[PDB]
């Protein structure tokens, strides 16, 4: 059956470091909605990697009280570029 | 690599009929959060099946302005029973 772990983690920006994960998705669908946004890769040496909670393939659902569902790619990027503390809610399918 | 279609659809209850889809998930995790809620099955003859947008395996993210993320299973059931004639559902289909 379908299984989905709910991942919640808070990351602290470090001067000179980025969060260290790339994202994909958030594409405009023919029906007008925007596709889901996923974590594509995580740099082995980065704040997210050291945290260890997130993983590539996770779907991003929330970033600092901002929903990522039916949201364009550019908006999710701009929202991750925002304060010192970034609380992320994602889902990991298995 | 990962791709996910965002499905949004509004269903109308029919007097004498139920929505006609079962759900699974919403289990309490060791970290305290509740797992995602998925559509398990859809009755071949039901409002959701006739609508055709939803499918088994889709993860439910929103039901009539109520988030389904980090929500226990019983709460999702009660919210899919305490909802009015119109049910607006937002889910994601992974491929």
């Amino acid at each position: 059956g379908p299984l989905g772990s709910t991942i919640i983690t808070s990351l602290q920006r470090k001067e000179g470091h980025s969060l260290g994960f790339s994202i994909t998705g958030g594409f405009k669908q023919a029906d007008g909605q925007y596709s889901g946004i996923y974590i594509s890769k995580i740099a082995k040496d980065s704040i997210a990697a050291v945290d260890g909670k997130l993983s590539a393939g996770d779907i991003l659902l929330k970033i600092n009280d901002e929903s990522m569902t039916n949201v364009p790619h550019s908006r999710a990027v701009q929202m991750l570029r925002e304060g010192k503390i970034i609380t992320i809610v994602a889902s990991r399918q298995q």
